[PDB]
């Protein structure tokens, strides 16, 4: 695809972006950002039509990068490639409110908190994210506004390579739908840990010291096509539970702390 | 010199019906010693699949060849937000309350070699009366439920090898590399990762990977991620495909 | 921000502190305690006192002054290297004995569990600080410093709530968490855990140290001759036999080491 | 101890052995290998008379080295001296069993999969490993056919130094009585790990790429007497539930491979 | 004490040590027990039973005397350098059938589980403690040293409760912590886990060594040719028959490697 030549090195040579990312929990209504619809239980796999606010979909921004071509007609250009990365999940101590429409754990007892499943992922990449379908129920009824699979069949509970798509869109493509294609990302770097159990505690930490470094094998981080950094995002807490009994995906927001350098490539 | 080669894998659950793919048959309980017959779908096997690779000889007469080598491997667990699926077909937690997620005991295992994984056979009831189409323990006795070293197999079959009668054989596999990890407990929960940062080096202690045999590679995996349950409460092993990505180069050998 | 010089040699110097707990303390025989946590409040009429809502600790550290004039082009400022910092009394936490509720009949106390925050911060200025809310339409008390003009997005991104750690007992944990855009001149680490039944999990030792410096080999610079450390302690909920429930926290110990540097005026 | 000399390697120098060591949880009757006798409960303190196949024993087998034939009259001998082991644990997919004589979970559930409190160890010597007596309960009447702690007292349930033994019978030293002498075993390497409660999921690993390095501070391994070598090794994985709700430990074999070498020693 | 750099050589030499737990020992029958443990109990009503309290444990370990006058300027110590230790009689809770309590109908006894506290300490003097108390109102018995007018603030930091684990047997856990403040001359390393199903997890070994030097370089300095070792092994609760239940508790093992330092003087 792209031939690779020599890094930029000294003064202007380097640049920082940031970023918070909201989470797309569903936001039931105007009150309720931050949390989804009430969930659905029990429901029989042949008559499954889940509301759009009932799911969770992927995060994801595109951030614009300063031009650094003059001319756009030239053998080599330069291109910025992403080389570390500070990320922070935004707001982990509002879980220590047990009071506001919460569900005793006992009589005289403080609210229960925050739990159960949680999902929590990142990725940085010089273009949007690819994505691979995998359904629990090939046969669910997913909403209008929505990006899910096409023509889910049989297999879509296991591997069917069909199923491709990108992360181009934000609050559109349902967790639950897509996880990274493995198979490509050649130009994304990622990062996700699953929980299941329904009584699974949060542990979340926080510092402004951790780093990660995003450059590959060969000493290359991702390249930034069209002068666009690409972020994508989930960070599904776990379910708060109503006083009622009632229970919605809880999420937070994600923040990004780019360094980039430029680097010489062939056009 | 060099050469990659990927492949995504099938779990192997057992599949009751065309619309229950990944998971098992519904599993059975409190069966007595002397009389406990399970369905093949009610039993996980071991997923295997034989990679061809390019050939690089001409003459096998004579004494020096080259053979491929594998020096690397990325593994992937495919479709792992599935899980976060609490409406379908799900049994609530409490009144007003969404779905049970997959929880339970769970097993992942891959394995990278040149040749078909060498098993060994233990069981937990050496009585039991096993399927037609499944590869389990020959005249299984007494010892079947600790040492019996005359249970010696290969994973050589796709959906064969019952996964509770079989594991990797320790005093073999010198051509294969191979990592497992098992977690018992009905109310376990999954962990799982995803990246695509993360290699495995499969050099032994001489700096020497997996030679292929018959430029032949061969990829194993067992991936049951817990017990799906049912709104009428009867529960069924739920699997998840894997993805490899193999890089190999030309080794010389003796011949 | 500043540009820094060189290291004075051969020009150290050790300070240390002890920071007591802010979890609430309803009354003088209760300190380390919240009030009694109330539950299931309706989110449009949610007030809760100050007593019940644990806050963030802080204390400004005077240091030594160093110059003796600030006109000159080159001025020396401390800087923090290292920190060694531990958490006190919690082996405290082995008493079942004293207002507990059994867990069985017959059976001992109910041990401090649940939900837990634990968290410190080392910088030459105030911890910089970001407002997020589980509920934008808390009423929240006089005497506390909480998000101005919370809105629909206080639940989610607001930056607008920007805040800093500047008084002691007055900033609610549940409101405010460090900014990441901000405090380059602050290092800070914390790890929140929930869940009703959460096991605490302490260690202790006098032979851990973290350093201070960042990828470019500065540690933080403290203005103005002041060093701050700011801590969370929360490890989680006191059980009183009649099953009512308040936070517990501990106090936390700091010892930090500082060097000279020349930094550009 | 054994006065070494420094390294000196060559051709012919070295050896592999391996051992498949089967457990010994006590084995109620020929259809019940691997399994103990049904646990007894609540037995009062002065009145506990535990059955021999209520009672997990430590596992051993002395393993013969080639001979390296040297006569023990001159003061510089060889001896072999175990340098790696990989050790592995057999047959844990066997647990995936939820269907043979289980006892369900709840109404049209699984079997129950074995879970409780464990101990996971092993050991590499060129003896027999040294033990050290402690006891729960001191005033235990164990069975004849067992190995205990002799002259039982008061303080056998903390420090009693007259309890000291080695393992030189398999089967003979119930896990329960018995742990490695920290204060002896120069000449041995032993690692284990104990986890109790009854509800504590078993968590077991197994590959062919881990290796344990046998050699001490000095960069000497154990060096094994009378060409002979030692392994030793507990594995309760836990407790199997019957229908009936009567519970059993559970073990499985272990697998060792040595690796050793020829060393020089002052005789 | 400044210290010289390193010598060599009959320049080392090994100790080694048991340490029984003291978790309270009710009676002759029931070493390694506590008493019978009270729940629920006021505030401004509570005296526990010295047997009802875990005290730490601490031994004094003569060392070969190495100096003739210790007027000379120039002296020798014995320097702690490295420590195996380990946890004695895990396999010992396997014991299901003595006096338990069964689980469920036909089931097994339940193990001992709940909240624990492992931790020891090597230094060449006397482990400084700080006191911390969950209840200042507690009164305590006779045959303990805890913290001497304890006030409001004995629940948080009261600067005043200082003391030396000097006595086995006497100091109880619950009421005192390492000091972070000082111990320049002592290691220490703890964990505390709170909860009443807490599993205990264990790990044997002879394989492991921990390292006593400090950033100097320097480790303990054993003050009058004697060496201080201190531990707490609480490994949960036992529960009876009959519900109640009592902590307990293991020994230790030492094994120290010292060798001698020039110091000055």
């Amino acid at each position: 695809g792209i031939e690779v030549l020599g890094v930029k090195t000294g003064v202007d040579s380097f640049t920082e972006v940031e970023c918070f990312l909201n989470p797309q929990m569903g936001n039931p209504d105007e009150h309720q950002k931050g949390l989804s619809k009430s969930l659905a239980a029990e429901k029989q796999f042949t008559d499954d039509s889940p509301d759009k606010e009932q799911l969770p979909c992927y995060s994801v921004a595109r951030i614009p990068l300063p031009n650094i071509n003059e001319d756009l007609t030239c053998g080599n250009i330069l291109m910025w490639e992403a080389v570390t990365v500070k990320t922070e999940v935004i707001g982990v101590t509002a879980m220590l409110n047990l009071h506001s429409g919460t569900q005793k754990t006992h009589e005289n007892g403080a609210g229960k908190p925050i739990q159960g499943s949680n999902f929590h992922f990142f990725a940085v990449g010089g273009e949007p994210l690819e994505l691979q379908g995998v359904l629990a129920n090939y046969r669910t009824k997913y909403p209008a506004q929505t990006v899910t699979p096409k023509n889910a069949t049989v297999d879509s509970q296991q591997m069917n390579t069909d199923h491709k798509a990108v992360l181009d869109k934000d609050n559109a493509y349902p967790v639950e739908c897509w996880v990274p294609d493995p198979s490509k990302n050649e130009n994304t770097r990622y990062f996700g840990t699953y929980t299941g159990g329904e009584n699974v505690p949060p542990v979340l930490h926080i510092t402004n010291t951790a780093t990660t470094v995003l450059l590959d094998e060969q000493g290359v981080g991702p390249l930034c096509k069209a002068d666009s950094l690409y972020v994508s995002a989930v960070d599904i807490c776990g379910l708060f539970t109503n006083t009622s009994g009632t229970q919605q995906w809880k999420g937070l927001p994600r923040y990004f702390k780019i360094t980039l350098r430029k680097r010489s490539v062939k056009n």
